[PDB]
């Protein structure tokens, strides 16, 4: 019952921590979570969020969504079947989601099992003292204690939650949660929100509707995917329309009802209606602090609800540290990751080192796929006073080929135009998430424009084209958009 | 014709070099090529062998490969059809192809119509004396003169042309140009060689195939596609072997006959036979010199037939120059393309510049596909005393799902141990030559190992395997490898 760290949550931090605590420093490891395989009840288990119900299910899913396009993309590349013949078969998806996942779930058990000190304990984590977390039975603090911990070192890594938004019939409505488990693909479905969930699930939800099917994305503002590039916000919001998904901006639900054939009767603010089978609700992710009992030791939150956290993810108290969504930061899971890997390397390697927030590539799995690193073009134009954009955007040959004319193709690079250095890079297209990795690389190395133009292209790729941009399409002097320099 | 600048081939390098000559430096250009657009007889064409029977038409084809494993692929996640009614229209596939290169020809064309000293000339070019360019009919240089061109500088840009080993049957075989123009899809097709051709057309042939087809790829070596990673080389071999493709290695033909109905015999040194519609020979490329009649001005070759360079791509002869492919070099279009540039800066900008030829990101579109930057772990073992490799191999998750479990994503970079200096990176999977062209730059930026572990990765990739890997997997020291 005697452990050096005790993680509260073994998710994508939790077990970054846990495992490198024991396999790099022999330190002796309790790891906590509420389930040890996928879905209902509690959706997260052994694994966490991503794994469970988050980018592992959600890629394969995406994947699944993308044949779509190639399936129709094929006929321009010679390829001949009966069209009428083609349908999308969301059971076996969500069974080899299911099997996909479980294995996962499988495999974080066999490392908690060759592995000497890590021990995983099953039921609720809370706080009991600065030294002790106590494991109950549910996530009532009055049910049963199964274990009580001894912890010369405390990690909440309990991540988040959606969020669902308090409005007459929200008990009709699901979260990306039971999106992952729905029997059957809905016909007509209302994805609520302009973040990557509604629009990731948008696409998912708009390959596999049955015929007569219709995706309608709502978002409450003017453009979706807001802290993204502006021209790709545009981009992706054209390219998801022409592949038949309905964007309703400016608007949001005011209340749901039932229909008497078990389908929703969406009301928006703006008095419109809207029939679907699903409302999935996709408006925002809290942290997941209420459980842990913070009362208890007195944790500061935060003005939003986050774990407050130094720069070292150490809260207010000694020993007890916080990383990934509980912080409300990014949501990301290898920042999850890095921060757990850092809090580690610092804390039992006596080697300090603090994660960087700034360039972070990440990506959204929309159809056509985002991939971005570091700051948009509005961001550096209020910190540097003269800001270079850089862009080429064209559909590439294969999409008028293939029929998908609409794939236009965006490379932004954003740069301090006073030094060249790259500040930001921004890509819609297949392939971007892949091609963005090690341009994360570059910006940490503190690449120039010109180190990118002087490197030699690799032809024919999408990529090359970050390679080929010599010229300034525009800039920001003193925050004002511009042509040419003065 | 008075020129500062004389061109003799349209394209990957010669086209850059004359645009920047004439656009950026306001020179007077002249460019010389032997076909206006793609296709027989002569295949490279206004655009160079790139995009005419090269890098531009494979990748469309490649593309259209692809769609066999997708179709596969689909049902792993729940896609249905009637697989009886699939069938791989070939000749659809070259209509578009064709298209899309006749385009670009076009393209080209307006470029040449709308560029103000940038002059084409339609014929062959070769050197009459070091500052004249004579223009003729055909290849044979008592053809008729159409065109003579007075040039301060000249640059010879002509490229390669494929090597077909002097074998009985020679005649039966054909090379990629044909391939790139073949009416109907072969049902059983011979690639032979073990290079990136080869290679890249037997996964075309593999997709395009007939009912009953068969492709099979035959290499003289014992694993095909030496220069990349050892790995990569035999995870690809397996890969390709698991889409139903034959890999014959340490096999070569030591003729070909025909068989009464039109078809290939192939008698294999070994004395293997094999029954084929078609034999593509890709077994190399070789410098075109001989058109050139360079021995008008003494330009020096080497016994090979390439041009001798120096660093700033100079010949041993004042205000000539040779660039891509007829140096033989590196055979790709952006070094081409990068040594014109560099060309031009120093001869017309005195901007003095030299092509890095190191740590060049580079490509072969085979399936999966593989991407590379820099030093394979065996050629940096004999440079540095201590050499680490970084290893992380395992079939990705769609592809658990997808059926083909043969997929295994290869993530390879090898360093410097002494400073973890990134000497390599090799990529083979879905997305590898995507991955690897910002790689390029790293290895510019003289990244090292914790600059890749410590950047943040995109999640779910393949990519993020690249800054996941904290420990070696084994070492070199000394040429010696040590588990
Ligand atoms: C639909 C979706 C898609 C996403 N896609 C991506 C993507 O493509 N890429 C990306 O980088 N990120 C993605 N994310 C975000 C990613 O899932 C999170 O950023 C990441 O999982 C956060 O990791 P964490 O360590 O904060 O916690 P999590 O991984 O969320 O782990 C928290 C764990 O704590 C457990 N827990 C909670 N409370 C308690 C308690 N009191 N006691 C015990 N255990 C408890 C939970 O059961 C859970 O397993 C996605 C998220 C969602 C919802
Ligand atoms: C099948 C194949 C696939 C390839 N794929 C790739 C790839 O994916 N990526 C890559 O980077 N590289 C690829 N390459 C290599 C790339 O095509 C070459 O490296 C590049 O085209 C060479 O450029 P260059 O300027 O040297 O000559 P080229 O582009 O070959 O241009 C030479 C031109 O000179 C003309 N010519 C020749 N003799 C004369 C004469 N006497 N007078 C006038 N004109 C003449 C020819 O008609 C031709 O247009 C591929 C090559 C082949 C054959
Ligand atoms: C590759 C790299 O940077 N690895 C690393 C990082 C931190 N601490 C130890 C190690 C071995
Ligand atoms: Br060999
Ligand atoms: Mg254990
Ligand atoms: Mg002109």
């Amino acid at each position: 019952k005697a452990f050096d760290l005790v993680v509260i949550g073994a998710g994508s931090g939790g077990l970054e921590a846990g495992w490198n605590a024991a396999t790099l420093y022999g330190k002796r490891v309790a790891v906590v979570d509420v389930q040890t395989s996928h879905g209902p009840p509690f959706y997260a288990a052994l694994g966490g969020t991503c794994v469970n119900v988050g980018c592992v299910p959600k890629k394969l899913m995406v994947t699944g969504a993308q044949y779509m396009d190639h399936l129709r993309e094929s006929a321009g590349f010679g390829w001949e079947f009966d069209g009428s013949s083609v349908k999308a078969n969301w059971k076996k998806l969500i069974a080899a989601k299911n099997e996909a996942v479980l294995d996962i779930n499988k495999s974080y058990e066999g490392m908690f099992n060759d592995t000497e000190g890590l021990d995983f304990f099953l039921g609720w984590g809370s706080l009991e003292s600065k030294n002790v977390v106590v494991v109950r039975e549910t996530a009532d603090p009055k049910s049963a204690v199964k274990e009580r911990l001894q912890a010369d070192h405390i990690l909440l890594a309990t991540g988040s939650w959606p969020q669902m938004p308090a409005i007459p019939g929200i008990e009709h409505c699901i979260s990306s949660n039971e999106a992952f488990y729905l029997p059957e693909p809905p016909r007509r479905v209302l994805t609520v929100g302009g973040g990557f969930i509604s629009v990731e699930f948008a696409g998912i939800f708009n390959a596999y509707k049955p015929p007569g099917g219709k995706v309608t994305l709502c978002y409450r503002n003017n453009l979706i995917l807001r802290g993204f590039d502006e021209t790709i916000r545009e981009e992706v919001t054209k390219q998801l329309t022409a592949n038949g998904i309905e964007i309703m901006t400016n608007e949001n639900p005011a209340k749901v009802s039932l229909n008497t054939d078990g389908s929703k009767h969406v009301t928006f603010e703006s008095g419109k209606t809207l029939d679907v089978d699903v409302v999935m609700m996709a408006i925002g992710r809290i942290p997941r602090t209420n459980d842990l009992q913070l009362g208890n030791v007195g944790v500061k939150l935060t003005p939003k609800g986050g774990v407050q956290v130094d720069e070292f993810s150490r809260t207010n108290v000694p020993n007890i540290y916080a990383i990934g969504d509980i912080t409300d930061r990014l949501m990301l899971t290898p920042v999850a990751i890095n921060e757990g890997a850092a809090l580690v390397d610092t804390v039992f390697g006596n080697k300090p080192r603090k994660t960087d927030h700034t360039r972070v590539a990440s990506a959204v799995f929309s159809i056509p796929p985002i991939g971005t690193c570091g700051l948009i073009e509005e961001v550096a134009a209020k910190e540097f006073e003269k800001v270079a954009v850089y862009m080429s955007s064209f559909t590439p040959l294969m999409h008028n080929i293939s029929g998908s004319k609409y794939k236009k193709f965006v490379a932004k690079i954003v740069t301090n135009h006073s030094d060249g250095t790259v500040l930001g890079v921004h890509l819609l297209g297949d392939g971007a998430p892949e091609i963005i990795q090690a341009v994360g690389v570059c910006l940490r190395l503190n690449a120039k424009i010109s180190d990118f133009y002087n490197t030699i292209g690799v032809h024919p790729t999408s990529a090359e084209e970050l390679c080929s941009m010599r010229t300034p399409s525009y800039y920001y002097v003193k925050g004002e958009k511009m042509e040419k320099l003065p």
